[PDB]
């Protein structure tokens, strides 16, 4: 382990929204595999299902596309057809409240699922504690 271990609170039951503070908007997973985030609750793309892998691991799918959010070698992020291992994210506490996710892959450089103010996706290098854009509050559909 290079992360800590403190777990957010919550479970995989139901579907969520994964709102960024940074910047007031919601993952999405497009249907051309291109991720970025939208302030609009009507889009279709946001409602994601969390699993877990094993304690603290989970998976991020579209339940919409069925594509499963994953970070590439150049910590860029896309969605998958099939959950591989670049699939897999440390699901963590911070700041005693909000959700982060690290690319289980790529733990040890420390990359963050994250979301700039424009809406664009922050790049793997890019992304670090202490970020807005690393903060998420999942929230019911």
């Amino acid at each position: 382990h290079h992360h800590h271990f403190n777990l957010p609170p919550g479970n995989y039951k139901k579907p969520k929204l994964l709102y960024c503070s940074n910047g007031g908007h919601f993952l999405r997973i497009l249907p051309d595999g291109t991720v970025d985030g939208t302030r609009d609750r009507s889009d279709q793309h946001i409602q994601l299902q969390l699993s877990a892998e094993s304690v603290g691991e989970v998976y991020i799918k579209s339940t919409e596309t069925g594509q499963y959010l994953a970070m590439d070698t150049d910590g860029l992020l896309y969605g998958s057809q099939t959950p591989n291992e670049e699939s897999l994210f440390l699901e963590r506490l911070e700041e005693n409240h909000y959700n982060t996710y690290i690319s289980k892959k790529h733990a040890e450089k420390n990359w963050f699922v994250g979301l700039k103010k424009n809406g664009s996706c922050k790049r793997g290098p890019r992304t670090h504690y202490g970020q807005k854009a690393i903060l998420f509050l999942p929230l019911p559909v």
